[PDB]
């Protein structure tokens, strides 16, 4: 379907919801993708081994995306398999919800270090690993929570709204080497609330993954910093 | 090859820049394109033998947009013609660019006229005749104007940033029989500051067609409200 | 309370409501308020006594602010009474809520002229008189609606999406004389129980609430802001 | 010049600058002023004296606001000695610009712990202190980086869109005993083509629309985003 200059796809957190969507959708539109798993290869291995099934190109590769020396690691061992990298996705995140009365700050540490910080080394990693082939487009996986805030989601708010500005300024520093940067914001999606969304349901991890793939096809070679909406009309 | 459930599109002012691009590019993707113009038939018939020529399906029609009978009417031949319309762009539009106190009442008239009131009544139709069939998709051609304002363009800043609040009425009317409505907000297409644009070089046409077809393919299915940044960097 | 460089400021439909309450607000600061009306004099006008009874400057005058030769000449005679006029607020607004397959263009052309076209004219006309003088402000009261839409009204949020952005064009050509622009998007206000469960301050806004937020934009304390639109909506829309 | 219903507030990195004249502000409209500074005494001192031979209440205190248990051992020594606290800002901030290739992770730890999680604990202790009361108001002083990002800039804009975004959700949890949170973002101020007002924003300026979000006239304005700007993003 899309077309794409590009090759490949490093996808963080792939291994399940949202982040296996993406790899299902992108794998079915002819890109090798690697998807990035922390803890349990069973789940991801039987992914990539679904994907294999249907004709499509897929790796797994083991890493936390927080930690620096491992994303750079990470990226490095692509290299050598497929000579560069074209795309990333930025998926991995985690959400620890209280109150901020009751919130201490190891737990907003906690957010921003696997939500903020490990999209600041993949940006700036993707940044260095693109500039050499002067192309590339990469995708930040915000929420709607970053544009709109929550209640008992101080830290991961803060951590998604840094997400979607952070993207805006990398935007810029990729703009003359041909690396675009975009945020996808999501609604609430399926893997009372449904009252106040428009559409009137819950958007599919797919509805999702199409987004971040029109981002990353040639389509949208003119659009870089932004951030599109995929939430049903629930914010415009 | 984008996916698209619908079959066919309407596209005011198609005959030439932006509007030809929309034709060609989702004539290329299977869908029939109405390509409405108001004067000059020659060129509209131009660009539908041509369209022809790739083995397209392709039509023209003439009316003017900001006219309500003239539109209601063109519809209705459509309807007639293709059994329904699924999808609809308010592409019409015109600049009469002036300093504000060098600015009549009637120059503001003109540029709301065709710019707004064209779209109120496009989308108030695509909602009528759409809502049938319980699915379709309109996209609202807008501007950076619309969003950032400018100097000497009053009446176009009105005119598309009413195009764009509008577009977010319609997507709530529209939501419960699967109508989706957005907008696109193109920033400087080729048809100097330059400098201020980060990806350093004007939009093509192409670029502006292709985010319009994301936003009226199968693939934007949960996207409705929004509006989409084409600018390259310039608003971000 | 607040400081103001300007002596004077004109109000459209001030008689009541919103109006009423920046013409109240504006003249409790030290300002002579213009109050216009289209209509219904005796409402103007005991709203003028009320003010001149606290020790205030208060006027009113008639015009229709969509029509653009009685805006033209009511400003002259403001200018002739006051010899210029160093604020504006655009309120004269109108709703004609019905959904959109149901609305005539008629129906659409009456809210853009009273709440567009209206707010077109009064920042053209305040353009003109204020750039002599080089120092203005002006305040366009828009609404929630504008920024983010609403089912049934197509036509309002059409119109109040637009003096927002058309705001915006006005606030770059006033700049270099320094006249600001800006707007207030106010959600819903008292002049309710389904509204009230969204909105997070848990009550509707009063009128006083936006007047003070209009006065703000107005006051010179707002003096490096322009362009901008301020929500005044108790959190419904962030 | 306006009217406030609390009696106090409290200013982080308040010594120069911004902060400085914030606290010249409010202290000039009658609110005891709290200027929080992390190092340099002689600063803070300075300007409180000022503040007190032009007849206002004044105090400094001494704190690193990233620093969880120093913030609310501040906190308490305020509430000792005025009986609560109704009003915060949070402008503590700083820079370290790069390019991103060239930037460490700890330059962009630095300026996140400095600039957002600094605003976090300041609004978490507010919320805290003014639920009591139920009354209150706070203000993030965030930045047009915030919104629009810039170049060399990836940790600056992510600490300050974060700021942003996380005072929206500090509304919703405010909203019910009525303590406001709301951001300004400033642009270019000073210690100009692309400007249309043409010049650089005075600290004035800016401390002017802090103190309007603190006032009682911006009662029914919370988890808004004041630009302060002079036309520069729109
Ligand atoms: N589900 C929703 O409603 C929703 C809404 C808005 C945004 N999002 C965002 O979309 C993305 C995916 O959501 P999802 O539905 O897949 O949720 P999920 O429950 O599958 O969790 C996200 C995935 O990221 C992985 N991950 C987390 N931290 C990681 C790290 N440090 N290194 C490597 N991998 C890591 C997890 O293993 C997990 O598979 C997230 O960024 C999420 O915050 C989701
Ligand atoms: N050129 C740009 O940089 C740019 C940027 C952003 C948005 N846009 C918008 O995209 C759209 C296309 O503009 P373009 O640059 O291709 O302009 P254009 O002048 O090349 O073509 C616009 C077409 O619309 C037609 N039109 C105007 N009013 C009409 C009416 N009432 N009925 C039928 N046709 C009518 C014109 O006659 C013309 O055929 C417009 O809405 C424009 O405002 C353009
Ligand atoms: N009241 C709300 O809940 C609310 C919410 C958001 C925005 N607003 C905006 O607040 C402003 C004031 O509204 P309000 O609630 O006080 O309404 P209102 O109807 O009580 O007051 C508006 C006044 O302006 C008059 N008016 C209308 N068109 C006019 C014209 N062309 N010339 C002169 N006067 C005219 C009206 O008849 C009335 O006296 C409006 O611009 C409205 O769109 C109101
Ligand atoms: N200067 C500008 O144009 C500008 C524009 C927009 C926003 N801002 C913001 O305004 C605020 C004030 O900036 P300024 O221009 O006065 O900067 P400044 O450096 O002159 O003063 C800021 C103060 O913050 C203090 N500070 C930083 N981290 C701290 C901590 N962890 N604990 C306690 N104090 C701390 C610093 O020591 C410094 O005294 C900042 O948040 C900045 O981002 C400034
Ligand atoms: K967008
Ligand atoms: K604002």
């Amino acid at each position: 379907a899309m077309q794409f200059t590009g090759k490949n796809v490093l996808i963080t957190g792939a291994s399940k919801g949202i982040g296996a969507e993406i790899a299902k959708t992108l794998a079915s539109m002819g890109l090798k993708v690697w998807i990035n798993y922390r803890s349990n290869a069973e789940v991801a291995d039987a992914l990539k081994n679904e994907l294999e099934e249907k004709g499509y190109k897929a790796a797994v590769i083991k890493f936390d995306a927080a930690s620096e020396s491992d994303f750079i690691e990470a990226i490095q061992t692509i290299v050598q398999s497929d000579g560069g990298l074209s795309y990333l996705v930025n998926n991995a995140g985690v959400v620890r919800d209280k109150l901020a009365i009751k919130m201490k700050t190891e737990d907003f540490h906690h957010v921003i270090d696997n939500n903020l910080t490990s999209a600041f080394i993949g940006c700036r990693e993707a940044l260095k690993v693109m500039s050499k082939s002067r192309f590339g487009s990469v995708v930040n996986v915000a929420s709607i929570i970053g544009e709109r805030g929550n209640m008992g989601q101080t830290n991961y708010s803060a951590s998604k709204g840094g997400m979607i500005a952070m993207s805006k300024s990398f935007a810029y520093e990729g703009a003359l080497r041909n690396i675009r940067f975009n945020s996808v914001t999501p609604g609430f999606i399926e893997t009372d609330y449904v009252k106040n969304i428009p559409l009137n349901r819950l958007g599919s991890a797919k509805e999702v993954a199409e987004a971040v793939a029109f981002l990353l096809s040639d389509h949208s070679s003119y659009i870089t910093g932004e951030t599109l909406k995929v939430n049903g009309g629930l914010y415009m």
